[PDB]
């Protein structure tokens, strides 16, 4: 049973919590929390989890948001089990083969113990208590050992659980025999094609593993033999973390318009990578059975799903039996004013706007559509007295974070990039978001993308978004209307409750 110790619900949180709880108690399979940025979606989720008293899985679109959510839930539920099911995939290199460079890359070995420790802490809690909230990136949902074996194998002071998720040795001996049978069939496949390099590679690698398994009960990359350990038939879905949860667990897909497509595309993405290792003889075809689930398989293994997003995608909108909105922010801050400005003199207009703001301690974010434009605009702004940096698309998560962190701390005043839909860009000091080529085609100028971009100006009491365009596209029109709908609802709530916005 959960014990919430966070802030009491404010703004639209009370009504949203009640609407979600009511739909779930009524048996709705799919429900959406349509929550604007800054409305406190984590507290809403927390209160729903508390009310229903069922273990929960929260999936995030990337490792940064996953870690952040885990940290927040930990603070909100200090006496319960908050777990982070991290994957080595997030920070270390997996096994891979790059054909174009005829390059084989070994998986990183002897990694930071904290990774495996977090995964085991997750599975141990799921088997010992019901007050568990597990946060993970979607990528973490992959093949994992049989929960039955993991559960049945314990030592009893203190109950000690396994040190690995791939126990199930059944008859290691009969298991090793079945793997070797596949090996020689596959070697014959290569020999018949004249591909003796592939046959040799597969033989050496597989026989090495079989010997290490025989003399150690395990080997590096043992997960590749998952199917043999779990007894699953070829092509059948593998066991995953979902199987370690009690049957009535609740699933939240945060940033659902991003996570649902990630869940839909995971199987194919992984298949392309693994199939390559198989085609060149590094792995047996059975390695393809240690994989992510297809979206349909994932849906068969969950019972109720809450999609959370400020801009729900097509799946959520077609399938949800209820949509609950949360628009009013606990802080009372308003969605920004959105202006449309001509392209003539747009750069001089923008530079004047940026310097006016920098003079009073306010920051500006700018999105453009090409790398040449981003490079050139950034240099132009710097030559004209502005502390501007360019958020290059090749920066990795840490680098982006460091660069963004420096804006949050005020080292510079303006960040220019192509894709601003990055984590950490919700900074109170940002009072202007400028969107060049606002009317042009492309993912970053879609109705949803514009709404998400506009939201980066919603943490400041004077936030504005400037759309440079000489025409209004349907995406611009609908994003401006939605921003205005939200702002008006927020102003009405503030006027009823005697609240005047302020920047923190
Ligand atoms: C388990 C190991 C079995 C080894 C037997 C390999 C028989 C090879 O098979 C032969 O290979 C030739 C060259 O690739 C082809 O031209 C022939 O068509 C093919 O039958
Ligand atoms: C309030 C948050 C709005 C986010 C943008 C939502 C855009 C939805 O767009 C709508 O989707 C429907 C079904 O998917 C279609 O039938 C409509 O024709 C389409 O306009």
């Amino acid at each position: 049973t959960f014990r919430y110790r966070g802030p009491s619900p404010k703004g639209d949180q009370p009504k949203a919590i009640a609407g979600l709880v009511e739909a779930l108690r009524d048996g709705e399979r799919f429900v959406t929390l349509l929550g604007a940025t800054g409305t406190g979606k984590t507290v809403t989720m927390a209160k729903v989890i508390e009310a229903l008293g069922r273990p929960a899985l929260v999936l995030a679109p990337n490792k940064i948001l996953a870690a952040q959510l885990a940290a927040e839930f930990r603070e909100l539920f200090p006496e319960n089990a908050v777990e982070y099911f991290i994957s080595y995939y997030d920070y270390y290199q997996p096994e891979a083969y790059v054909p174009g460079k005829d390059l084989y890359i070994e998986k990183d070995a002897s990694i930071n113990p904290e990774i495996e420790r977090l995964r085991h802490s997750t599975t141990r809690s799921l088997l010992t208590r019901r007050d568990v909230i597990v946060v993970a990136s979607v990528s973490a949902i992959y093949g994992l050992g049989d929960p039955r074996e993991y559960r049945a194998r314990n030592l009893v002071g203190f109950v000690l659980f396994p040190a690995t998720h791939y126990l199930s040795p059944e008859g290691l001996e009969e298991i090793l025999k079945e793997i070797e049978k596949e090996l020689w069939e596959r070697v014959r496949y290569f020999e018949e094609r004249g591909e003796v390099l592939y046959a040799q590679r597969l033989k050496e690698r597989t026989l090495y593993d079989l010997e290490m398994l025989r003399v150690m009960g395990t080997c590096p990359g043992v997960e590749n033999y998952a199917r043999y350990f779990t007894g699953k038939a070829p092509g059948e879905p593998p066991y995953t973390l979902l199987d370690y949860f009690p049957e009535d667990f609740l699933v939240f897909l945060d940033e659902s318009h991003v996570t649902v497509p990630q869940l839909q595309g995971m199987y194919r993405g992984d298949y392309a990578r693994k199939k390559t290792l198989v085609d060149y003889g590094f792995r047996l075809p059975s390695a393809l059975d240690n994989r992510p689930l297809r979206f349909e398989e994932f849906l068969e293994r969950v019972s109720q799903v809450v999609f959370v997003s400020a801009t729900p995608g097509p799946f959520e909108l077609a399938h949800s039996g209820r949509v609950v909105e949360q628009i009013i922010r606990p802080t009372g801050l308003l969605d920004p004013l959105v202006r449309v400005k001509p392209t003539e003199n747009q750069i001089l207009d923008l530079m004047e706007g940026i310097r006016e703001r920098a003079a009073r301690g306010e920051r500006t974010l700018v999105t453009v559509l090409t790398v040449r434009m981003a490079e050139e605009l950034t240099s132009f702004l710097v030559e004209h007295g502005i502390r501007a940096r360019y958020l290059h698309h090749e920066l990795d998560a840490f680098k982006r974070q460091a660069l963004i962190r420096d804006l949050r701390l005020g080292h510079y005043d303006c960040l220019v990039g192509i894709n601003l839909l990055r984590e950490g860009l919700d900074i109170p000091e940002v009072s202007l978001v400028a969107i060049l080529d606002a009317d042009k085609e492309g993912f970053l100028r879609s109705e949803r993308s514009l709404i998400q971009t506009i939201g980066r100006a919603a943490r400041n009491a004077r936030g504005e978004v400037w759309l440079y365009a000489d025409r209004v596209s349907e995406a611009m029109q609908r994003a401006i209307e939605e921003t205005n709908r939200r702002r008006a609802l927020q102003e009405a709530y503030n006027l009823e409750h005697g609240i005047t916005p302020e920047t923190v």
